[PDB]
């Protein structure tokens, strides 16, 4: 049974478990696939299937290595950077280079899973070019309240399905900040990319 | 008397002569600064004063360093000179244009000579940047015809600058554009990458 860390050695297996089957069907067209800018240059997408979500934050979860800050876990502490790092070269960047004018996506500074809860936001622009924001776990069922505010914009984002990712310009574009949940959990897969 | 090279020495008596009085009027007020926004996040406004164009332009061709047929402004010795403009000037500016971003570092710093025999390989290119300065510094229609820029993203073709003026915009993933060609004469920019 393929896991998370078997990418790229069963690659075929990984892509039909774990990445979204709209997002896998259209890697050679996405001119038809289904996305939504939500605002200027702002884009929601899926991205991954709820099997992945569940997984990574097992994950975490069992690792425990989170900051004592905003409580976070880098995804090169529990041994998942080289399969990030096949994510964004292989699946990220082409669509990246579809949504922003054939931009080449360079390299990846961080990638981390942030834990919101109860027990643990200014603006502020992101150390990277695009940042990706994947919802890991369900507004509403699992947490309340929560979002993202794009400052520039004067729009809110709450509410992102399990699997999809939110795409934004790291500096100058998207001033933005979190805004904080008031009951449960939200986890969200995050990573600056150059 | 004061030349371009005695900033910051001789500060207040450059300012007057290569700062644009609109521009230099409201470094402490820029809400009230007269820039149009050409397209969603591009911004052309007044930043120098025809003084400075034409003497820069006459440094880079008594220089003749051209090698698109650039120059760039430490070839000059102009480099420390701009790293001036671009913290103290230009850098206050591009916090109230975009969300207090703050200004990091320059990349590059160079003039662009466009001529008949020499109008470079058009091509549309994100720049190596957070935000790129993009300066004219001879006039549309006098000494060159046509020319200009295109933002692809944004389908916006931008021409006929005027002299002194400055065109910000981001340099990657969001401003992805193109040079255009001119019919006559020579087009000098000023352009900076800055991080
Ligand atoms: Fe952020
Ligand atoms: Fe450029």
């Amino acid at each position: 049974e393929v896991t998370l860390y078997d990418l790229p050695t069963r690659k075929e297996e990984w892509e039909k478990k774990y990445l979204h089957p709209e997002f896998l069907s259209h890697l050679q067209n996405f001119k038809d696939f289904d996305y939504t800018e939500i605002c200027n240059d702002v884009y929601s997408f899926p991205l991954f299937t709820p099997a992945f979500c569940k997984e990574v934050i097992e994950v975490m979860d069992k690792a425990n290595l989170w900051s004592k800050p905003t409580q976070d876990t880098q995804l090169y502490e529990v041994g998942l950077d080289k399969q990030w790092h096949y994510v964004v070269f292989n699946y990220v960047a082409p669509f990246v280079r579809h949504l922003y004018n054939n931009y080449k996506t360079k390299d990846i500074n961080l990638a981390f899973v942030v834990k919101y809860d109860m027990e643990r936001l200014a603006p502020h622009h992101d150390s990277s070019t695009y940042t990706l924001n994947i919802a890991l776990n369900e507004y509403g069922k699992e947490y309340t309240a929560g979002g993202c505010e794009f400052i520039r914009h004067k729009f809110i984002w709450q509410g992102q399905k399990v699997g999809y990712a939110t795409i934004h310009a790291g500096k100058l574009l998207a001033y933005h900040r979190a805004l904080p949940i008031t009951s449960g959990k939200r986890y969200i897969l995050v990573s600056f990319v150059n």
